[PDB]
């Protein structure tokens, strides 16, 4: 008596990263035994429960909204955060941070834009947020932006950050930032993170996570532009709507090639919202552009996959 | 024997504009007898045929990709366009312009970003494209950007424009640009546009188009930031996947309020991909946040709606 579970038929290249507002490019698998995989965007159960900081909009990911105050002697502005909906922010909500908050330590560059309500005058400037910085305290309601202006932004007017890409600067050596698997301290460095979506790992020998991979635009320096998500944003939207009950811990998916009619590989979609495959080693999957995922049956954590 | 037609259950505020990569905010209706409504993004038939310049990604809308050449004595760069997938562009495809090309005359501001293949060095700069300019010839494979640099960008390296908002500048007076209902000349001023998605209008007395409305960020001046689309991007994605056959020219939708169980209004979803309502005058609809569209039955162009 359970509504039948499905995944979208969109191809990988027809879908969006759930951790940054950019298209998916490829599937990637690699070992992750040595570190914790705990992203907070792109987290959703197969039955449609959003986790972490996950929200439904592809374009709100890594955005911030609020009003800003200038820091004297600098081009820096403090943003006092509003809700996604431009209402007052509530720090007591049982989430790690405001929905859509970046879930990695990095220097994210974009534009900060503003409109003056009274006359409809507008302004925009290049801006960067360092999510590893001491002033990055989104859970407490404020973050800081480095901008290209010292005087243009007004106080007490709605202000939006739209993310574009990432930078590597200052101290750092090539491709050592951003660090996609390092969570920000949402309340600052001395305060532990709360209400997190859990870390994920394969629990089977010879298995690895399967990642949905994009390349973030780079805006300066020699950044690591790889970005891996656990679920496409479209999948998040799909599960949220469908809300099909998980009949077992694991949904078995087959990846199908329509140009031949054959299955390329099979994988496990865990009910808590992540995918694993049977492979050892780093591998960029090579897939046909029209390839798609198809739900075939419910199995369990003990099911042995065919090697990828 | 037709697969049953449906629309997504996502609420308006949970969906994305199909003409710019920003969230939907509201529903709007107004008269449009006096001018032609012929957007090229967010065009899809109910049975899943993409029209105009429409593509499936919410985040590729109003993007450009290619490589750039500097124009001496300026901060201007010519971009020789690539395909969405970074392959050579084909001008002979039976489309108006490259998929995702802006479908309005305006000054769109964002960031232009670039990566050097050999060493992974990167750069990004604020940039604007004037879609009403003589050099805006995307169908012919090139457009021009005004940037904040005269020497940083390299030749023959992959370069991306990510849109953020719009500006009003130069000569123009308040809120007279952008002009969302004026199509660019995709091949330049002397060449007529081709392969367009058709203009839309209500064909019934006392009917108006229903628009899915957002406010574009403004980056300078006093722009008109209203942006109206005919279909949410999620709807485009949905119809594309479902491909449910249109049993009649018109699908009757009811907009439902779950907080009361009552229908707020009814509307016509035309099979060619647009919505009409029975109302006269400009009106910002007031809707509950959890309100949703529900397909109830197939009717026709002659069906008389209940007044909104
Ligand atoms: C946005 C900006 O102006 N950034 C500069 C940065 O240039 C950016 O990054 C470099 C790698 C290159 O892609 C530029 O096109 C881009 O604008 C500067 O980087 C130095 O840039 C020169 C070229 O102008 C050389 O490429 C040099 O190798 C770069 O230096 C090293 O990389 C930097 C990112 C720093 O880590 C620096 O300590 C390194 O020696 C830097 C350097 O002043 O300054 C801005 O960030
Ligand atoms: C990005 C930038 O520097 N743009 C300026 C522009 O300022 C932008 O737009 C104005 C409306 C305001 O929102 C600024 O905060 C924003 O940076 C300049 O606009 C003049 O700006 C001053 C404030 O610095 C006044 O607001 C003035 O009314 C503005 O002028 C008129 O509006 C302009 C957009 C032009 O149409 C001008 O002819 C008008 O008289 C302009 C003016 O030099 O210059 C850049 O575009």
């Amino acid at each position: 008596g359970s509504k039948p579970f499905t995944v979208p038929i969109l191809t990988v290249e027809e879908m969006t990263n759930s951790r940054f507002p950019i298209p998916l490019e490829k599937l990637f698998t690699g070992p992750s035994g040595a570190f914790v995989v705990q992203p907070q965007n792109g987290r959703c159960t197969t039955d449609g429960v959003l986790l972490g900081t996950t929200q439904l909009s592809p374009v709100n990911i890594c955005t911030f909204r609020g009003d800003v105050t200038h820091i004297a002697g600098s081009r820096n502005y403090t943003m006092n955060l509003a809700s996604l909906n431009w209402n007052n922010y509530d720090p007591t909500e049982e989430i790690p941070a405001p929905l859509g908050t970046p879930d990695f330590v990095g220097k994210i560059q974009g534009l900060l834009t503003q409109t003056t309500k009274g006359d409809g005058s507008t302004r925009g400037h290049k801006a960067t947020v360092y999510t590893g910085s001491a002033p990055f305290t989104p859970k407490l309601g404020s973050v800081q932006f480095s901008t290209d202006t010292e005087n243009d932004f007004e106080t007490h007017q709605n202000t939006k950050f739209t993310p574009v890409g990432v930078i590597q600067d200052g101290s750092t050596t090539h491709r050592n930032e951003p660090q996609q698997w390092v969570l920000p301290s949402y309340s600052g460095r001395n305060v532990h993170n709360v209400h997190l979506a859990p870390a994920v790992a394969p629990t089977f020998p010879g298995e690895q996570l399967l990642f949905f991979r994009s390349t973030m635009p780079g805006c300066s320096g020699y950044p690591n532009m790889d970005l891996d998500c656990l679920l496409p944003q479209e999948w998040v939207q799909h599960f949220y709507q469908e809300a099909a009950p998980a009949q077992s811990d694991v949904a078995l998916l087959r990846f199908v090639n329509p140009d031949t009619g054959r299955v390329l590989f099979e994988c496990k979609l865990h009910k808590s919202g992540y995918v694993t495959v049977a492979h050892t080693g780093q591998h960029d999957l090579v897939i046909p552009p029209n390839g798609y995922f198809r739900f075939d049956s419910w199995v369990n954590q003990f099911y042995t996959l065919a090697p990828m």
